[PDB]
């Protein structure tokens, strides 16, 4: 038996959406992410909200690619002030810390079958960008994404 996941009682977890293969990399070597606008403010309420009496985690799937690449926890609030163009998208504002604790692909014939009650019961392959992820489903998501081989 594997309980760890099953125990966690606090937490917040968001799926997060990337088109490019670049920012990843990116994201991987710096430890650092960029959303939306709109994106970076759910984050950054989510992170204010938490108090550190709870991670909140980051599981970074590619557009159109078929899997998720990793998990990351979020280490700091959104600075929105940050110099412009280091992303694929040049335009895009602001920056904050994570830290990657799982880079591998996880196809998302694994994940499939795990859907969310607050995204129309979808299921969790099919979200959007910082699609926030109801605690007892990402329970579920952690267990199989770190049990992968
Ligand atoms: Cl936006």
């Amino acid at each position: 038996e594997n309980l760890y996941f099953q125990h966690m009682k606090h937490g917040r977890v968001f799926i997060i959406k990337s088109y490019s293969e670049d920012d990843i990399h990116r994201s991987i070597k710096y430890n650092i992410w960029c959303s939306t606008e709109h994106g970076n403010k759910r984050l950054d309420a989510a992170y204010r909200s938490m108090n550190g009496k709870g991670p909140v985690y980051l599981l970074f799937s590619v557009n159109g690619s078929g899997h998720f690449c990793g998990v990351a926890e979020m280490k700091s609030a959104v600075d929105y002030n940050t110099c412009a163009g280091v992303w694929s998208q040049d335009k895009w504002k602001g920056r904050f810390d994570v830290r990657w604790i799982f880079v591998k692909d996880v196809p998302n014939s694994q994940l499939r079958h795990i859907r969310l009650e607050n995204n129309e019961n979808k299921p969790v392959t099919n979200s959007r960008d910082t699609q926030e992820v109801p605690l007892e489903k990402a329970k579920q998501v952690l267990k199989i994404i770190a049990s992968y081989k």
